[PDB]
This record gives C-alpha cells, sequence and structure tokens, in this order.
C-alpha cells in the first residue's frame, strides 16, 4: 500500500522537473488514491503580488470545460428533455440551410457535423452574427464521417441542449451540475468576493486571463480550484457515489463510448481510451498534430455503456493556462494537473502516466 510520504516523493520528483524544464510559474497537482484525495501545491499564482498557490487558487481550465457540458447535456437527455438523434433544427428552427438537414445533435456534441471550425470567428459578436455564420457555413464532408475537434461544435450543442430547461446555460450549469456535486468554488463568472484567489496566467513573460467570447461558456471558460476539480473527477470515477438519479445516468452517458477513432473513443466531452495502455500511445495521441487533425470516426450503434478498465482523460488550455485530468475507474485512481502557463500536451500526459504508473 503506497506509503503517504512515498506518494508525495513520486509528485515531487515527476513535477519539480516538468516546472524547470517548461518554465511553469505555478501548480496545483491533486492524486486520487484508494478512494482519497491528495493535495499538493507549487510554486507562484501571481509573481507580481508574490501570491503562492494553494488549494483555493483558481485557475482556468480551457478545454476540460468541455466535460462540464457533455454531463449536463448528459443530465439534460436523462431527464427527457433532449435526445442525442435528434435534428439540431429541432432546438434552433432558424437555421434553415439545407446543409443542416441530416445534422444530429449527437453531431454537435461529438465533433461529426462535417467540419465545424475550430474557433468561432471573433467577427462574430451577437446572435444575428452567430446565427449568419452557421447559415453560411459549407461543411467539407458529410455527417458522422469524419471527427474534427471543434469549439463551434460542442459550444452550440451546450448552447441548445439548456433551452427545454428554460435556464440561461450559467444557471443551468449552477443549479444542475454544480450544486448537486457541492463544487461551491467552481465559475463561469468569477465573483468579486473571490477575485483574491483568481491567478494569472503567464505568456511570453506577459500576464493574461481568458477574453470574452461567443459561447466561450460551453466550450472553455471555466475557472476553478483543484478541489472542486478533486471532487468532479471523484464523481465521474464513481458515479454510484452520486444522489441525484439525472445526474447519475448524465455522467455514465458521457462516458459512453459513440465513436472509435483508432484506439479512442468518443464520449461527451471525455475522451477514453481502454486500458491497458502504452505511454507512447497515449502521449503522441495528444499532439496538436494528431489531436486537432480531422481523422474517420466508426460508429459505435449502439452506443457502449461506460467501461471500467478505461484511461479516460482531458487536455485544457487557454492563453496562459495549461491542465489537464486522467483516471482510471477501474483501479479508483486519477490525477488533476493545473498550471497557469500553457507548456505542450504531450509532456502533460507523460507527467501524468508516470504517476499514476506508480500506483
Amino acid at each position: 500500500p503506497v506509503s503517504e510520504k512515498q506518494l508525495a516523493e513520486v509528485v515531487a520528483n515527476t513535477i519539480t522537473p516538468l516546472m524547470k524544464a517548461q518554465s511553469v510559474p505555478g501548480m496545483a497537482v491533486a492524486v486520487i488514491y484508494q478512494g482519497k484525495p491528495h493535495y499538493y501545491t507549487f510554486g507562484k499564482a501571481d509573481i507580481a503580488a508574490n501570491k503562492p498557490v494553494t488549494p483555493q487558487t483558481l485557475f482556468e481550465l480551457g478545454s476540460i470545460s468541455k466535460t462540464f457540458t457533455g454531463v449536463l447535456g448528459g443530465d439534460a437527455i436523462a431527464r427527457g428533455e433532449i435526445s442525442l438523434d435528434d435534428a439540431v433544427t429541432r432546438y434552433w428552427p432558424q437555421l434553415t440551410g439545407k446543409q443542416w438537414q441530416g445534422i444530429r445533435m449527437l453531431d454537435l456534441a461529438t465533433y461529426t457535423a462535417g467540419g465545424l471550425p475550430l474557433q468561432v470567428p471573433d467577427e462574430v459578436t451577437d446572435n444575428a452574427s452567430l446565427l449568419r455564420f452557421y447559415q453560411n457555413w459549407q461543411p467539407q464532408w458529410k455527417p458522422g464521417t469524419t471527427r474534427l475537434y471543434a469549439n463551434a461544435s460542442i459550444g452550440l450543442f451546450g448552447a441548445l441542449a439548456v433551452k427545454p430547461s428554460g435556464m440561461p446555460y450559467e444557471q443551468a450549469m449552477t443549479t444542475r451540475v454544480l450544486k448537486p456535486l457541492k463544487l461551491d468554488h467552481t465559475w463561469i463568472n468569477v465573483p468579486k468576493a473571490e477575485e483574491a484567489h483568481y491567478a494569472w496566467g503567464y505568456r511570453d513573460g506577459k500576464a493574461v486571463r481568458v477574453s470574452p467570447g461567443m459561447l466561450d461558456a460551453q466550450a472553455y471558460g471555466v475557472k476553478t480550484n483543484v478541489q472542486d476539480m478533486a471532487n468532479w473527477v471523484m464523481a465521474n470515477m464513481a458515479p454510484e457515489n452520486v444522489a441525484d438519479a439525472s445526474l447519475k445516468q448524465g455522467i455514465a452517458l458521457a462516458q459512453s463510448r459513440y465513436w472509435r477513432i483508432g484506439s479512442m473513443y468518443q464520449g461527451l466531452g471525455w475522451e477514453m481510451l481502454n486500458w491497458p495502455v502504452e505511454a507512447n500511445t497515449v502521449v503522441e495521441g495528444s499532439d496538436s498534430k494528431v489531436a486537432l487533425a480531422p481523422l474517420p470516426v466508426a460508429e459505435v450503434n449502439p452506443p457502449a455503456p461506460p467501461v471500467k478498465a478505461s484511461w479516460v482523460h482531458k487536455t485544457g488550455s487557454t492563453g496562459g493556462f495549461g491542465s489537464y485530468v486522467a483516471f482510471i475507474p477501474e483501479k479508483q485512481i486519477g490525477i488533476v494537473m493545473l498550471a497557469n502557463t500553457s507548456y505542450p500536451n504531450p509532456a502533460r500526459v507523460e507527467a501524468a502516466y508516470h504517476i499514476l504508473e506508480a500506483l
């Protein structure tokens, strides 16, 4: 049974050399081992103000925000409010272009609509321009044939998934997901009273924070601390412990397997590989060259329910932040790495695999 002081040793020996090689200002780390969350903090949250990183320090999750979007969407399906096979036009009737015919909610959620772009153009600033962007979009591929990771895709999924609730995205997310799991320090909009905890991200010696953007909340705008994130991983790793029924099923639906892309499977927000897996496979798959590339998919119909023998993970970044989350349900172990500088994905995955290897 790994000793507590042995776990502390492993973490330090992997993280300190990482921060020195990658010039990382600060980092909060959480390792889940045998039903227990272990926190480790390093460096500075604010270089100028010389504020240290603490368990209450808030970091920008960037794309890991998509795991929340997927679970919220999952909860909505579990309630009967939406169906994955539903047409997108059912929820947004103004989307009249013929190219939208045949596109389902599943496609928006899993990046298989046919080439929706990585980013929403900054030229888009309101409902009118947002509608125009989608009406004029010309697909490169037919639906359900190619996966192309994109904010413009799952971003719209989240915006539409909450319409039946009648609540605004931020409210739906707080009342159906955050409050039930007691994630009291997870925000889309950081309150005045909590700003003292919001770290600064760094890029090229400059201090930056994420900028407002269309569909930002649904695709990359969540901020949180290592504690709420640790409890987020535990809720997803062991969903039987979740009290609310729709939420519990929502989490199962987000970890289901809808498509196979080589050795990886696409869930709602979450990405999975079968466990056991070699390090090289997870690491090279995380490189922008593969991760952002368009690749062919194989449909998993019926969708396969959650497989415990899986490596479930998600990378996430913003201009000045770099984060990573990974867990293996069968072994009940997980890891959270939040940093205030965006360093290469491969280096993040390698560090996490090494640490989980010692458990």
